């Protein structure tokens, strides 16, 4: 297949194409929210010891179908649980209230919420990759 070897075309295409994730604060995510409406995601795991964890994040969150889907419907929330720990004692302390709050044991889980604080969907690892997972939510949070 010439046509499959052959690529690196001329013309450009999709001019918006991608963009990296933008995470914000849970305090400043509800602010938007109560603004915007728009569901927040609490991501909850342990950067330097949840392999699967890593799976998630290196698969799912930093794909390109998640990163649009994300910046153009969500507000991402970055929680993290590292083993070498070096966030402000404000930010540990919130962090734990929120890690009880959504009742989170298992890593790693994404968790929707509104601007209210209520509920909209839950999800953890799913094989698949992002394509796959941001169909997911679309249909739990109802969005069409």
């Amino acid at each position: 297949a010439r046509r499959r070897a052959s690529g690196e075309n001329l013309q450009q295409t999709r001019p918006i194409a991608a963009a990296n994730l933008q995470w914000e604060s849970y305090a400043e995510a509800l602010e938007h929210s109560k603004q915007d409406h728009k569901p927040i995601g609490l991501f909850f795991t342990g950067s330097d010891w949840c392999m699967w964890c890593i799976k998630m994040q290196d698969q799912i969150l930093q794909s390109s179908e998640f990163k649009h889907f994300a910046g153009v419907h969500l507000h991402m929330v970055e929680v993290d649980f590292p083993q070498k720990n070096h966030q402000p004692e404000e930010q540990r302390q919130k962090n734990q209230e929120l890690k009880a709050q959504y009742k989170v044991t298992g890593f790693p889980e994404l968790v929707f919420i509104d601007a209210e604080g209520k509920q909209l969907a839950r999800m953890g690892f799913e094989p698949g990759g992002g394509a796959a997972y941001v169909s997911k939510v679309k249909s739990a949070l109802k969005l069409r």
